[PDB]
């Protein structure tokens, strides 16, 4: 009950929760990466 | 009967039962982990 | 909270932020690239 | 700051800057190309 | 500096410079072309 | 130097030079053309 | 049942679902890209 | 018989069975991923 | 929802939106290009 | 004879025999695991 | 905003603007070309 | 400014300027052409 | 359906539609071009 | 069967199907492009 | 709408409009050309 | 025999078999992709 | 002799032998994987 | 002498000797394991 | 069928059809041109 | 066999087949184009 | 031998073999493409 | 000696040897791939 | 001395020595792996 | 003194001393192990 | 052999062959054109 | 040797060899094209 | 020494060496490609 | 000292040293790869 | 130093050096091309 | 040396050499063209 | 040799040869033209 | 400090430094490439 | 406190700190890589 | 109470507490690791 | 004091100290590994 259920419950919320901000880096990384290539496609179509 | 059968029975239900929440962390960990890579595949396909 | 939320937050701002200047190279690269072809279209229309 | 902002800044100035002389070839190429055709239009109007 | 500025500089001088003789063909071509028609206008005015 | 200057130089001499004989046809054509009309003016003045 | 079936089900809907907007960028990117070249083909056909 | 055969049997059905939905995420992930690149190939062929 | 839908939405508006000015260069490039050839057709029809 | 030979004989058949189903989980686990990655290689080759 | 709108704006003004002088060559070329033929029509009407 | 305005400016002055002497041939050609026909009109009016 | 059918539909109407005015320049260009030559044929037939 | 055969089947119909409208842009683009040149050939033949 | 319709509209008015003065040269050229031949017909009819 | 030979056999047939439909997407993708460029080559040859 | 030599011998033949079919999945997986990319290279070369 | 030296001697030869075939499983296991990954690297390099 | 056959069919009828009126200008141009020369032949035969 | 041979076969018949009507535009375009010049040669020979 | 030599052998024959029909599309595409331009060269030479 | 030297020796010959046919697919793949583009370059040069 | 020093010495020479052939597989594996990709880069550069 | 101090002293020197060669196997094992993976990283980077 | 030699052979016969009728228009055009001028020379010689 | 030297050798002979017939179309195309213009020059010289 | 230096040495000679014939295809491809366009430039200059 | 410092030192020199020849393959691979594309750019510029 | 500086140095001299003869084809191509048109201008001026 | 220098050398001799006969058509075309006009000038001077 | 020399040779003989009959029209045209004026000179000298 | 800072520092200077000569190939490649096209533009303007 | 907090603190500063120079290689690598392609885009736009 | 409850309590706070800084290294390690790859993705998108 | 404190102290200095050279292999391994890929990125950007 205590250790098993409750603590493991904390594992779920804390782990995937703290991982949310990790996915946030994903969004920010995407802003830049597609950014440099919009530059790449422009130069294609100069 | 008592100590052997009953107590060991408790071992089964309590141990694999408390382990259920452990598997729950597994699900939560999965939400995040695949999350950061959906970010990785996007940047591939920028 | 600390490591997850805050640090990942830094990942977002620092990564896509530092990527901004990367996009800047994109603009500068564009100035030159279209430049050499305005030269190409002139010679077409000599 | 350093790597991202400063270095990328260098990318802009160095890349589109070095490209300037590339556009210079454009001007020089134009002197010749229109030159051979002023010859072409003269022969039209012999 | 080196590759960009200097080499591109060479592009300008070498390209439009080598094109000068191309324009020379223009002058020589003109000597002949108007030549055959001075023949054409004479025959008009026989 | 080689391709540009020398070869183009050849263009000039070869083109306007070979055109010289073209102008020669002009002289020969003139002998005949004025010839038929000296015939035309005689018949005017019969 | 729970973790396997249900959670994985969420993976499908959440992942390919969130990816829909990613494809939306595709449409928007297309508006611009073909746009710059309609400009390129016009200049061909000036 | 009981623990070995039966329980292990459960391992097979439960594990690869619960994994089925995991493969489902695979299908859903595929819908999105190829989606963003149909966008990439269009922009190639603008 | 957040990262997927909202951020990707931003991708669409920001990317094809910033591309609008790219198409603007298209219009401006067209003014010049057709300009030099109106010059070319005049000289045809001298 | 009895305890040593016979009982130990039972150990062999019962232990490695009950272990057979354990290997069965191995097969079932394999169905799923390779399954999720056929998904991974598809997304590589999107 | 910055890179997209502003820089592309510069593309328009700089490109079609620098092209203006290109059209100027058009006017100057026209002065000469019609010039040599006013000579051609005079000789027609000798 | 430099390449566009200045160089194109050179195009105008150099092209229509060098064309001036081309028009000079026009004047010289006219001296001869009308010359041969003053001969033609005399013979009319013998 | 949405992205493919609808957006591409927009491509058709927007692209060939915006191209209509491009053809309009064609008509206007024609007014002028034939105009300068009606001048050319008159001078033929002076 | 399910994921492989059925889902991939959807890939075929959805992808090449959604691509149909892409080809539609092709037809519309063609209406305009040939349009501007019918204008180009007219001006040739003024 | 903007780039396509409006800008192309400008193409029409600006191009055929600027061409009007080109036709003006046509009128002026005609004054002279017929002028020199009224001289030619007089000398016929001396 | 069982797990090794038979199950692995299933791996072969199921994996490369389910992959067949994946190749089917390849054919369908090809119909569209070449489709948009037949449009590209037409506009070249307008 | 018995347990050591003979049984271990069985380990070799049974383990690497049962692994053969595992390599078979390798061949089958290869048929599909290269299959989807022959599709990828075609679309490159559309 | 007897029990100590001789019997222990037997321990050495019998134990590490019977272990030889154990190492044989090692070789056989290696044939398979590297086998499945030659399959993995091929699919990388498809 | 649709895009290829039908649309191209439209190309034929629309293009050579719209060209009919172009030929109409031909007739009208002819009325004037022969007109000015009936004037030229009269003055010959005054 | 299926995807390769059959589908590619479809590529041939569908592509060059749909291109037939494209050539049809060629015939129709020819009717008009030669049409406007029969007008041009008449005015030569007024 | 089996997997390596034989299967890879199949790769060669199946891949470049199925590619043959791909080249067939090449021939068919060529029939059309040169077709539309025989139309282009005719209109040049109207 | 046995397991180490001999077996590993087999690894070398068997692995890079079986890989030879893999390279064979490379040759066959090349026949097709360059094949489809000889088609691409022809259509360029139609 | 005996067991410790001598036997352990044997461990060193026998273990890293037998491992040499393991590295040999490394060389052979490399021949093949780079082989299949020289095929991959050729097809890039077809 | 004798048994305790002296003999135990021997334990230290003999035990950790004889263990030195054991660590020697460690070095030799390391030569091989990193060896096989330098092979693994090469194949990554093929 | 097939695609290259045979198909290209078809190109020759089909292209220059279909061009024969194009030359036929040449003959027919000649009948008319010289026709209108036999009219022109008659009126000269009224 | 085999794949590299021999196969590439085949590339040379097969590619430039199959291209020979492509050049044949060139000759045939030339027969027609000059044909239609011998018609054009005749009508000049009617 | 052996594996590293010698084998890698083989990589250099074998890889860039086998690539030589690849460049040979380049020469052969060039014979054909320029061949078809000498045909293209002739038809320009018919 | 011995095992740690000395042996690890050997790791550095032996590993990055043997890797030098690996980089040598890099140079040789580069000779070929750029080689095939100098062929690609020539055919562009045929 | 070695691979980078020296080998790349070879790239420069070998690539632009081998390209010299490519420019030589340019000169030779020019001899012919202008040749066929000196023929074209003669026929203009017959 | 080989591919670059030698092959390109062949380009020069083969291309401008094969072009010689092209110039031959020029001479032959000239015989006819001036021929039809000697007919034109005779009829002038009837 | 073949295409260049032989085919161009055919150009010469076929073109100037077929032009012979064109000159024949010249003779026939002359019979008539001088014919109508022998009528003109008679009426002068009535 | 040592490994991190110093060695990585070496990475920067050695990598981008050795890359300098790579850019040198860029300059040399440019000399040739523009060279072959100055040949292409000359033949345009023959 | 000591081992946990302090030492781990050192881990953070030392690890990500020493990694800074690793990112420095990133900047230097970028200088070169974009460098070789500015060369690639120039040759595109030659 | 004392030893069990209190001391174990200390185990929890001290162990997971001292582990906090261990996770701190995780954050710092992440700063660097993603750092070197932002460098990797830039070079992809150069 | 002696055994605990002093000896364990030796453990720290000796273990992490001897590990320093282990990290040295890390630096050396890095020189090579990035080396082979600078080769990989060059071939990308050939």
């Amino acid at each position: 009950s205590g250790g098993g259920g409750v603590d493991v419950g904390d594992v779920v919320s804390a782990i995937q929760g703290a991982a949310g901000p990790i996915a946030a880096i994903g969004g920010a990384v995407l802003t830049v990466m597609v950014g440099i290539k919009v530059y790449k496609w422009v130069r294609r179509a100069m």
